[PDB]
């Protein structure tokens, strides 16, 4: 099977349920692992974010989804992780072509931005499509690698 | 108020879109284009590179990156150590990036968005500023350590 | 001051204090009038649509407010009624277009599809606009009229 | 399967796009292409109408109409009744207006969508059918009514 870290801010946490079912319905192989805020309490995105991308950066498990306001926040902070290659989308097309181009670990979504039923399809977008694997892509993924090492 | 543009290929196409847009968000803004000179094949990281280092050093305040999607523009630049990339799909985004995550590059879909939508986030993020308040200081200075413990 | 009549479906109603408060933040000018259902039962979207449209259409309100989870239902039902022009909005951008260019009286949004706070900002930004009342699109929604009387 | 297509003038630019994408959804599915000729300025309502006329008459299954926005081409083609004309701005939306609302126009903004996107919407609006649902049917039912009290 295939583990999917969960995170969120405070008030992202209204739908961390929701985000449960969405990678459930995604295939019986997805299975979540909820690491969110566990009460409504006031909480800094940037603790999260990390606790989700630290996981899929060192491989405990295969994806994470982020939500926050906007999904901005989650998408930066994650994105500072080694190893991680975190995708903010907005609709179906972006969560298809984070994976087929950028090969991305982590989706991330805004609460308040897109709404529910957009961030099921995004959710379930993300987790079934494949990598395309194309000379380019690899190229371009190892380059991404490549500014990681630098600094 | 210098604003470093990258693209790679596809989004080559409205690379001087990008540059007229930058100059109607007011005179005190000036596009440096730093993007391909040509239609041929690049690669996004390379340039998503150049302008995110220039962001970083402090030698631009911003930086504006197009590609298809703008994801993997956006992906490559937060690689750098003191950008903050945000992926904008909208004037709500384009203004939440600014006034929360005080965003110094804004990235976009060119496939994606269309160019009306681009020429608003690109407004809008130039002059929308940072709210300054406490919580987003505090968050922003959080981002800047998990780049320091890697 | 300017009346705004407010419409929804049974699960759009969940935000339907929402809505009222977005109009109140257009501007103290703006006064809204509830027309949606009173409960969280169920109802077809046609008949909230059309009582919306009709004191629209009538004049006894200046805009409308219509809410469903897509709001594609919305949109069709409540252009159906003569002297209508309603336009589903799903950003900033196509919130004051609807204003410039169509002179748009109804405002639709989709509850499932966009988030509260872009709701928020399609509300305010459809109550603020003004009609640009160029030559070309006072021509073109006369036109629209036009088609109106044919049928 | 055929499928009328309609833009103004500015979305003239992206016709051939149209054409190609509703090619795309299937071998059965026929462009029908009635929008301008040339990059000459039009209005919209013309267009919007004869498409509109075309899948009221059950002369086309289908409509495709583009603008600025789509919101003008949303608002004069449903004017014609037996028309549900559907503004999409993404998959799940193209999706939703053939499931819940048996749409039979699409209607895209080629300044707020971007192309990749609107080859998305026009290729789902295609293939996804109406779900039949007892709800669904009624109050589409309800809708026609509206247009008969008128």
């Amino acid at each position: 099977t295939r583990r999917v870290a969960i995170g969120t801010d405070h008030p992202a946490f209204a739908i961390h349920e929701n985000l449960i079912l969405y990678v459930k319905e995604a295939g019986d192989e997805f299975v979540p692992v909820y690491c969110g805020p566990k009460t409504a309490e006031s909480v800094d995105y940037p603790d999260f974010a990390s606790r989700v991308a630290e996981m899929v950066a060192r491989k405990e498990v295969e994806f994470g989804v982020l939500a926050c306001g906007s999904g901005i926040g989650m998408s930066i902070a994650a994105n500072k992780v080694p190893g991680v290659r975190a995708a903010l989308c907005h609709d179906h097309y972006t969560a298809a072509m984070s994976r087929i181009h950028n090969d991305a670990n982590i989706v991330c979504v805004g609460e308040r931005t897109t709404g529910v039923e957009v961030i099921r399809e995004i959710i379930i977008t993300f987790l079934q499509t494949p990598f395309s694997g194309e000379e380019r892509h690899v190229r371009r993924i190892e380059k991404i690698r490549a500014i990681e090492a630098s600094h």
